[PDB]
């Protein structure tokens, strides 16, 4: 750089109070979570329940911020034959009906009792759904509330931030009302703007409002301005100075305004060559550190389970009929020959 | 303002060391979210494990902080008629024993396979119940994992934000070895209390310990301070100055104490009225800028299911019954026509 | 302390320039959760719908930012009794059929229906495992997402404490450009390192780039160094001084290089004893407050259920068999009885 440019340099001036307010506490924002999560839907107050004891420790950390007898015996022998025949037929139907009414118990036993196994399987799969919709409902909620959750959180992460601020601007209060106040700073634009004199200070109701009585230049001139000079390979510096003319005459003046006085031999300062020592660049830099996240596929392929499956359930178990009989010819004919047996 | 008031300007004074600590690191806090989550109950590991790699970066961001035969043939014609009647009660009775055989064979055949329907549907309704209520155990747990979470969320957050406050103080550790170990600086109440002279800076564990050798006013007086006077329309401007008495006389001495040097030409500085320029208000403020959140009924009826259903499964399906024969008037009239049969 | 001791003090310097940045802004670092949350797996694009609408005011925070008729007659009765036999076993007979065939269509009516049963409950048991399947397969992403969540929320805090050090040290680029630029500040490696002669200000795309004209000590000597002396039990306090040799001759001089002028009596202040005043210490701390959490025993077993239950379903209600008739004698002598009515 090092060339004569020109800079503003204050002639006459002006008394200025400049008035500024720099807060320095905070409001116990106490802000409750079930209010600002939840409005309605008492629901959402039955599964925050749940969700940990997280705002009361969140509420702490914002608090802390505060020839013819042979027919006779013949017949008589093919009679009881029939007789044979008649208590063989007793012996068949009565096998007949104790088997067939057997039959029948058994079906009413399992019309019975099954009935009674589709009340239990259908009040438990009744409440199956029941648990179920339960689940759903209430994991659909899960969803918003972990949403609205992290919105609370990033709106106290925001008021901790400001809860830093706010002490860092205290700690320039209390360094300002050390030099201001107690001392006149020899700082322009410091403890108000412009040149300050002395600093009243006051309270507020979170803040610190400082009246400093200041002066500013009501009157100035863009005027030529040099850092430097090399007459003989040898730098020339200005204690306490700016190198000035006063139309083209090298003086030295203050900063603050210019009675341009002479260059002395002691406000100089002198190098003995004229070799700019280059500097440091590029403070004030944080990284911030919030590396990385992979894909859903790499998180979720670790631990995740498909997990689904049918059932058979066959009911061609049910599906095989009933044959029948329903022949009644033999009761025609049955009833025809007892015509015949009273006839002769 | 404007006006002459009091301010205490020093008389005498005494040695002061000051022996501030500001620290400048801080500590590698790798907390474990496996700890600080969960102190217990295994199967909150068995969760965590499925809750992201969120605390490996988590720590990555606080690691990065640090005639008579007539009869005969008649009857025997009807004896062949009964002959006809027995084939056919064979017939009969053949019929229903293959039938009635049929659907016994039929009923055995539902009571196996639907015994075998019931074994499936009960062991599949076991695991229905099985699996929903580890559906219930694990979703209770992530309400209160969740609400954990964010309370660690907080933790980690008011660990960065004091991260911050240390950078900050770092920087302000660094300015102070720069002007209070490497200068006097000319600042009131800075580099220690009272009025600079040279600061000793040693270190500590994460802190640069500094000695202050300082000077505080062991003697003062309230006593009389003016910034500005206006004679003649007219300001003066005390250049490192304020305005004071003896006891009734305009003096102007240094702010650090007062021998009352005398009213010059060149340490006072003159505006050509008495004109008070008004200064701006009100600085340091931030916006926190996190705005709203409406219902949950607006959030959920968004994107929200009720979604339920109730079964039917008849069962009267089951409830019709099974009728019966229970008579035995047939074999009673019948063995007693059989007794018939033997008498003649 | 108070110990004579050796400070290098500077005796011939060099010009420097420093040029130091310090960022001012920030982008406006619009970050879609959609994409840091999910990359792939539609899936989760459908479930981050029912996470509220948090992302949209987290970057409205960070949006913020920026003879033989005996014969005939007696065996005609025994016909007609042959008669009423066989009516009788129509009778019986007919009783069978109805019965016999009513119970098969209250088995047709159980096979039909009960098939309907069991295609209701197959369908309704298949569908619980589908949503079974869906409510296990998307809370497991839900346990991910809330984890790759409160990580997106640390991003976005780690982002509003750069944003917070952005402002604050916007708030030292604002004041720097007051002293350095619109003054010559007179502070020990402020406004670029050694001592500030005019600063250069020029922009840049979110900094202000700053071109501190100084000039810094090419040369100096490790030299002796006195706070204060105490001769008389009475201190000595050198005004903008430092007590130096010239070789063991007590002079002081300026911080800033020495000329070592000669004791004074005005440059010296004095105290009527030696008696060091001792400070405070151990200022800048900040409470975390971040304080506890208990066990997962503690926060489950308040809010908790473990409610599990088996079925019964019994199915020795199907277990009971069915008896049959299996016999056939009576058939085999009644068609030999047959045989033997066709012989006579
Ligand atoms: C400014 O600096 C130049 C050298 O760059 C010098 O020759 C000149 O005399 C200086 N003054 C003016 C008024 O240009
Ligand atoms: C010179 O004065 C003008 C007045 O209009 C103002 O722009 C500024 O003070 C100076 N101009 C420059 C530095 O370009
Ligand atoms: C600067 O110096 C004198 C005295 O201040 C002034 O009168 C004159 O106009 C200027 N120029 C010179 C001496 O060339
Ligand atoms: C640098 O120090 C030497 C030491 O005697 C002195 O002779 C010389 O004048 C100094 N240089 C300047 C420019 O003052
Ligand atoms: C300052 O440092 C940052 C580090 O990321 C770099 O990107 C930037 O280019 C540097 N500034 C200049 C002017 O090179
Ligand atoms: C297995 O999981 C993947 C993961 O997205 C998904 O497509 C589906 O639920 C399952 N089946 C198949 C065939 O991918
Ligand atoms: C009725 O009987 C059989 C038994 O094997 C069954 O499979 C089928 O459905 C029916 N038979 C027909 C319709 O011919
Ligand atoms: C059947 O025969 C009997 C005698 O065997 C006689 O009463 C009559 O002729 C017939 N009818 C009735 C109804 O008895
Ligand atoms: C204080 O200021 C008033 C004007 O407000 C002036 O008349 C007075 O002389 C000053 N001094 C004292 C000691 O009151
Ligand atoms: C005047 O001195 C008293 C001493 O008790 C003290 O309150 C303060 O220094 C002054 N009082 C004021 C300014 O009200
Ligand atoms: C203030 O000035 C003189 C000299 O310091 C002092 O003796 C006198 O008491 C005071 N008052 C005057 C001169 O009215
Ligand atoms: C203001 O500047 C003019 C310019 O010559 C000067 O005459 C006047 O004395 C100045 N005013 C004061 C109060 O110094
Ligand atoms: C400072 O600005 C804030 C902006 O919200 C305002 O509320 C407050 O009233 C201002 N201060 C004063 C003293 O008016
Ligand atoms: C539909 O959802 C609402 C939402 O609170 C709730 O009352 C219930 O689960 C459902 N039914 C009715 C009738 O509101
Ligand atoms: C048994 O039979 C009928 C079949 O239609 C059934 O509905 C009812 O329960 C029973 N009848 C009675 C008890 O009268
Ligand atoms: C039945 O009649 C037969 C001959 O027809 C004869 O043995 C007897 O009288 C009766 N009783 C028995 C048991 O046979
Ligand atoms: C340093 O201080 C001691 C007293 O501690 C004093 O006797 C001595 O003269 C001083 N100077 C040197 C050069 O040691
Ligand atoms: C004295 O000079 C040496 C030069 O090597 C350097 O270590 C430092 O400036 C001084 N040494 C100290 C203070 O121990
Ligand atoms: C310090 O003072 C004189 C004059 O600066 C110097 O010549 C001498 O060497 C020193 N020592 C004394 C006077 O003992
Ligand atoms: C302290 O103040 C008194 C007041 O007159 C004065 O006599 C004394 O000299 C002062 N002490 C010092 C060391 O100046
Ligand atoms: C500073 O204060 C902290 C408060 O926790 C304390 O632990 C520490 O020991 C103090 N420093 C010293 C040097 O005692
Ligand atoms: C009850 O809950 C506990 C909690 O860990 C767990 O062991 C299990 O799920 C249940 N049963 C028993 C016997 O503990
Ligand atoms: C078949 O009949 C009975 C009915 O009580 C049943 O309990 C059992 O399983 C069978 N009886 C046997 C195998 O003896
Ligand atoms: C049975 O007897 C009838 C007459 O009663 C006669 O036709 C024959 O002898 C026998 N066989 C057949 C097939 O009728």
């Amino acid at each position: 750089a090092y060339s004569n440019n020109t800079i503003a340099i204050p002639t006459n001036f002006s008394i200025s109070i400049t008035t500024e307010v720099m807060p320095v506490s905070m409001a116990k924002t106490s802000v409750d979570c079930n209010m600002y999560i939840c409005g309605d839907s008492t629901e959402c107050a039955n599964l925050l329940l749940q969700y940990g004891s997280f705002c009361t420790q969140l509420n702490r950390a914002l608090s802390g911020i505060a020839n013819q007898k042979q027919i006779a015996n013949q017949f008589n022998k093919a009679i009881s034959q029939i007789q044979e025949s008649l208590t063989t037929t007793s012996t068949a139907l009565g096998k007949l009906q104790d088997v067939v009414n057997q039959n029948a118990q058994a079906l009413n036993t399992l019309v019975k009792q099954l009935s009674s196994n589709f009340g239990a399987i259908s009040s438990v799969l009744n409440d199956i759904l029941s648990r179920l919709d339960k689940v759903e409902a209430e994991v659909q909620i899960d969803r918003l509330i972990t949403g609205r959750l992290q919105s609370l959180q990033t709106y106290v992460t925001q008021q901790l931030i400001r809860a830093a601020e706010i002490r860092a601007s205290a700690n320039l209060a209390a360094t300002k009302m050390s030099e201001c106040v107690l001392g006149q700073s020899k700082r322009v634009d410091f403890c108000g703007k412009g040149y300050h004199l002395m600093s009243f200070p006051q309270a507020a109701p979170h803040g610190v409002v400082f009246l400093h009585v200041t002066y500013v230049p009501s009157q100035e001139r863009n005027f030529t301005t040099a850092p430097a000079i090399c007459h003989e390979g040898k730098a020339y510096f200005p204690r306490e100075g700016v190198f000035v003319f006063n139309g083209t005459s090298w003086f030295i003046t203050q900063r603050n305004f210019f009675s341009p006085q002479i260059i002395t031999t002691d406000n100089t300062f002198v190098s003995g060559n004229c070799d700019v020592v280059i500097g440091i660049i590029n403070n004030t830099v944080y990284d911030p550190l919030q590396p990385e996240l992979d894909s859903f596929k790499e998180e979720l392929d670790k631990y995740f389970k498909n997990h689904t499956s049918p059932d058979v359930d066959l009911g061609d178990i049910s599906g095989i009929n009933a044959s029948v009989v329903n022949i009644q010819k033999e009761i025609d004919r049955l009833n025809e020959v007892a015509k015949n047996l009273n006839e002769s």
